[PDB]
């Protein structure tokens, strides 16, 4: 009787928002079915001239709004359960930054470490050639995720350029690709630049000045360091205390972000930093600072901690890293958390600012991405906080209203729900 289906967690994280919103009974049951589902399978050639047969996935959810776009999973416990549950997730995604895409996902079932490079060539290419039919440059936009990286979407690439027989714009048609394939800039400060305009705003928003506040950040991966990097030059923000996996470190008087990195490809972990205080992440989280950021795994703030925050903005940079009962106990004590898809959207923003430049032909540089996305994540912070003011809900379920609100305006447009 214990059984937690993914796809089935996210029809209920949809029926709770459809409460919130006037929305009728016949665009309820559209949107918890995905419009095309194609499981192939996929067959390579392995390295002692013997054959093997994987089975492959492309869930593509809803385009109502325009084309798809969706990652690419490589992992051996992968379910269909689980892809359709991230394809039902990457809608409420793309949707909140307005951006003209629709959610989707594709996933193979393999361990990656276990294959050769000559081999990881045969399973990207043979991906390509069984999927075709469904995908495009205007159709279902691939994209990196879990065990992929750039290398290999160069490759899926040149077996679309093979296929088409170069009628159309090729380098559109996957994102995330190299630099000197047809990439953009700015994919590698992404993320974490999406969290530093949102900050920006939610201290104006609460009439703070940020002119020498403390933040503490939980992780120090490449989102970690590069939001810890500029906090201190773009915003102002003394730097007090990271942590990583080891434990965390203390300074009330400042720290560096660029030399604890020289600290930490030198020595095993930023532990034992010189003018520091080892001290674990659960000192971190009920620190008294201004302003948290976690970029660690999820549910680092939960309700055993949630009465002994001492803060006033969080932002979570992670994939969903507070529990649904942390949210009640901290709403009211006066502080402003940032939902998941919100702060960490500029991942998919920067990975759309990639699909303009390749369908024109015309890339930009450093400055010109900079500022336009510093528009776009400013813009989707105003929707959502002002929602929170109008009916006076969470900001994870405010999100959630404007969200759908734009899919469900552009399914009734196109015809497709008349009611």
């Amino acid at each position: 009787m214990v059984e937690i289906d993914p796809f089935e967690m996210a029809v209920k994280q949809l029926e709770r928002a459809a409460q919130y919103m006037d929305i009728s009974e016949e665009a309820l049951e559209w949107l918890k079915k995905p419009m095309r589902i194609v499981e192939v399978s996929v067959p390579i050639e392995m390295d002692d001239g013997s054959v093997k047969v994987f089975t492959g996935f492309r869930v593509q959810h809803n385009w109502a709004r325009g084309p798809t776009k969706g990652g690419i999973r490589w992992h051996p416990a992968e379910t269909l359960s689980t892809v359709k549950a991230l394809a039902t997730w990457m809608t409420w995604k793309v949707a909140v930054v307005d951006l003209p895409y629709g959610g989707g996902k594709g996933g193979i079932i393999v361990n990656p470490k276990e294959l050769s490079e000559r081999e990881q060539e045969r399973l990207a290419r043979a991906y390509i050639r069984a999927v075709y039919d469904v995908i495009g440059p205007w159709t279902d936009i691939p994209a990196p995720d879990v065990y992929t990286n750039p290398k290999i979407m160069g490759w899926m690439m040149d077996e679309y350029e093979t296929i088409m027989r170069r009628k159309g714009p090729a380098f559109g048609v996957i994102t995330g690709k190299p630099l000197s394939i047809g990439g953009s800039l700015g994919r590698g400060t992404a993320t974490a630049q999406g969290a530093i305009f949102t900050i920006r705003e939610a201290a104006k928003a609460l009439g703070i000045d940020l002119k020498g506040k403390k933040i503490a950040v939980q992780g120090y991966g490449n989102a970690g360091y590069y939001t810890a990097k500029l906090a201190k030059e773009q915003l102002g923000m003394t730097v007090v205390a990271v942590s990583d996996s080891r434990g965390g470190i203390y300074n009330p008087d400042g720290l560096d972000p660029d030399e604890v990195l020289k600290w930490k490809r030198e020595h095993g972990s930023v532990k034992d930093f010189p003018g520091a205080t080892n001290i674990t992440n659960e000192e971190l989280l009920e620190l008294e600072v201004d302003v948290l950021a976690p970029a660690a795994i999820e549910e680092v703030i939960t309700e055993k901690n949630a009465d002994n925050i001492k803060a006033k903005i969080v932002a979570e940079v992670a994939n969903g890293p507070v529990t649904p009962e942390a949210d009640d106990i901290l709403r009211e004590k006066g502080i402003l958390q940032i939902p998941d898809f919100l702060c960490n959207a500029g991942g998919v923003t920067v990975s759309y600012f990639e699909w303009v430049q390749n369908i024109n032909g015309y890339y930009w540089t450093e400055e010109e991405v900079r500022e336009k996305l510093d528009k776009k994540m400013t813009k989707a912070f105003w929707e959502v906080y002002n929602t929170h003011k109008d009916k006076n809900i969470h900001m994870r379920d405010a999100a959630y209203v404007v969200a759908v609100s734009r899919v469900y305006q552009a399914m009734k447009d196109r015809g497709w729900v008349k009611k």
